[PDB]
């Protein structure tokens, strides 16, 4: 119908709202990743890791040195870099909360229902922002700051040489949509507030919350991609494959985190690099 109402300019208000809380609570947003892949930016560019011997001149340039060398070079090189995903991974988990807070009426819910829904919505975030930071080529690490080439990634060990691969076959379809930071705040927001989550107690003010959030989506698509019909459409679709694609893959890493026996990271030693850095 498309209407010039007043309920159509509370949808845009709502997006103009997301849109902002999407760019405090991420300072890396993806009108900036792609000038960077391009480019584009006035900024110097990032250091490139392709092979090993890239590598080793990148962990130079950390103030961390890890004083505890394994004999195994093919495992001091994938754990060591499958840390630093999950390091930066916990950091999000603090953006995303932050970007949480934001949406009208996620603090109303019940505390325990928050928690649910950032548990197993954190995963389905961080699919959809990470191809906002890769290419056909490699992806962009360390706030831009690096950028680590996907075939180097398939080159660790056995295990750690697919766990980027379900990632960066779902960022070529996703960024195919060509969305923008406009789009993709609202569709994060849209992701948080799914009511259909193992263990939520009340389910009537959470979709009701989500509802909104949907129309103020598919009113943002048509007006800012006006060739691209079904483009809502399409979106659910990729939606609805990030919840069997990360099912997946917390199932991928548990085979890890038992059988490394040093990947569940201590509690109170995590916290020391925080605070630190
Ligand atoms: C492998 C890898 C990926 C795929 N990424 C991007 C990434 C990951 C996870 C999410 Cl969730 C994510 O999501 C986006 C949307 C976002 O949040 O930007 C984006 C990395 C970023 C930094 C480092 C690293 O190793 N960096 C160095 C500088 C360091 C960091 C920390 C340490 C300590 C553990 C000692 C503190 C030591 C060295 C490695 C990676
Ligand atoms: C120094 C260091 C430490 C202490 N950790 C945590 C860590 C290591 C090893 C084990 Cl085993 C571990 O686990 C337990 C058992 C433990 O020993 O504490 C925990 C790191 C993780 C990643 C990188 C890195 O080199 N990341 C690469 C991807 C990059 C990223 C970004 C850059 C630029 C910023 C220059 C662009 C350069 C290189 C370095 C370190």
């Amino acid at each position: 119908k498309m209407q010039l109402n007043p309920e159509s300019a509370d949808l845009r208000a709502l997006a103009k709202h997301l849109y902002d809380s999407y760019i405090k609570s991420f300072p890396l947003t993806k009108a900036k990743a792609r000038a960077i892949l391009t480019g584009k930016t006035t900024d110097k560019s990032p250091f490139v890791i392709y092979d090993m011997n890239s590598l080793m001149m990148g962990e130079d340039k950390i103030k961390f040195k890890h004083i505890t060398p394994l004999q195994e070079q093919s495992k001091e090189v994938a754990i060591r870099i499958f840390q630093g995903c999950q390091f930066r991974s916990v950091e999000a988990v603090q953006e995303i909360t932050e970007y949480a807070k934001s949406i009208p009426g996620f603090v109303n819910l019940d505390l325990n229902d928050q928690v649910t829904l950032l548990k197993y919505g954190v995963h389905e975030i961080i699919y959809t922002m990470l191809a906002s930071l890769m290419n056909k080529d490699g992806v962009l690490i360390s706030e831009g700051q690096g950028f680590m080439t996907r075939e180097f990634l398939k080159s660790l060990r056995k295990p750690f040489g697919d766990f980027m691969e379900p990632k960066f076959e779902f960022a070529v379809k996703f960024n195919a949509l060509e969305l923008d930071d406009s789009d993709l705040a609202i569709f994060i927001a849209v992701i948080i507030l799914s009511g259909d989550r193992p263990g939520l107690l009340n389910v009537k003010p959470i979709e009701d919350i989500q509802d909104n959030l949907l129309q103020a989506l598919e009113l943002q698509l048509k007006l800012n991609h006006p060739e691209s019909s079904q483009l809502f459409a399409k979106l659910l679709q990729k939606m609805t494959d990030l919840r069997q694609i990360v099912t997946e893959h917390v199932q991928l890493l548990q085979v890890i985190k038992k059988t490394e026996t040093d990947m569940s990271l201590h509690p109170l030693l995590q916290e020391i690099y925080k605070d630190l850095y």
